[PDB]
């Protein structure tokens, strides 16, 4: 006649229990989807994500308006060198032909937990920019962020 | 009817976040394609190699005009021998038959972060001598610069 | 369009003071 | 049948004894349950408390109703600075951006048996303190209290 069809949560399924009640609550836990790289540990947390972008702008004096453009060579820099610099060094990003030099204290002082995890956020874009170039010329790079 | 072709900036892809706003500029990234060289660590900035290069020209008390000729013997010698030489050395260009001594101090102090990143610029040229010389007789080096 | 190259002496930059003046 | 549960005064487990009777009272041992900072001695005792909170509060004149202000400052302060100052010395607490100095002699003279005993009665607080900071701006301190 009518077809059986499973449930997903068996009746014989031991939820946990504590105290005699259930530490679950499973009426919400089937309507609870988040995505699987927003509590991910491999990136940082918005919040700290938040306070390095906001504590670097600060470091380099930079204005809001002016901000992001420098964030674009950022990501360049950090495709073909890796998310563990010196320190007491530089990073450049040209206007064209010249040389910008920036500082990397803020950058890898800043960063919590890790440079990696705080890099890990551009991972959508740079595989967006590595791809979209390579179409042109070759870009095959050494590192990742 | 017609065939669909795919975008680089897919809509369901997460452009970093902080507060609402983005911390990239995506107009103006694909309208930025630096050389591999010229971003990356392992050749010293132009600011640095504009620094070592006046800061050596000075200690040998060489004109401006006679100059870059001490640097097609530096980096020949720098082919035989590595770029980590004795600070208390000299190296040597011939005038001739005739060897020259020069003072390896100012060639190594003042070179930052590294007298292999500064050395690292003469890499295209260093190629382009050792299969000149290759063609004529046999120049099989012991390191590199 | 423009790069924006950073300034030595920053605006959040403690200068030394002494009864308001530097 | 019926499981066997085991005891936590077993039987043959030998209670201290002097002259017969036993030194303990095991019918008030188990009702007697205090808290593991309220009897540790890496705290000043209550008492000592209440002697060095009020031998600085006579030594600064200061009212019973502006007293808990200072406490603000000289917590924050602690944290930065560690619990071992110069007795001859000062610390500081804003109003605003004009510096407000007091005297580290009742601090320290006052505080028995010794300084970071009686400041460790603020490392509940001082958590409370750093953590509420690190949200908006970093507060990576240099010592405790």
């Amino acid at each position: 006649h009518t077809v059986p069809r499973i449930k997903a949560i068996t009746s014989k399924m031991r939820m946990p229990k504590s105290k005699g009640a259930t530490v679950l609550n499973l009426e919400h836990l089937l309507e609870y989807a988040p995505q699987q790289i927003d509590i991910s540990n491999t990136r940082a947390t918005q919040s700290q994500f938040d306070t390095w972008y906001e504590a670097v702008q600060l470091a380099y004096d930079i204005g809001e308006t002016e901000m992001p453009t420098v964030m674009n060579g950022l990501m360049v820099w950090c495709i073909e060198n890796g998310t563990s610099p010196n320190i007491n060094g530089v990073w450049v990003m040209m206007d064209g032909d010249e040389q910008v030099e920036y500082p990397l204290k803020p950058i890898v002082e800043n960063a919590k937990p890790t440079l990696r995890q705080i890099m890990a956020h551009f991972s959508d874009v740079a595989e967006a920019y590595i791809e979209m170039r390579n179409k042109k010329e070759p870009y095959m790079p050494r590192y990742g962020l």
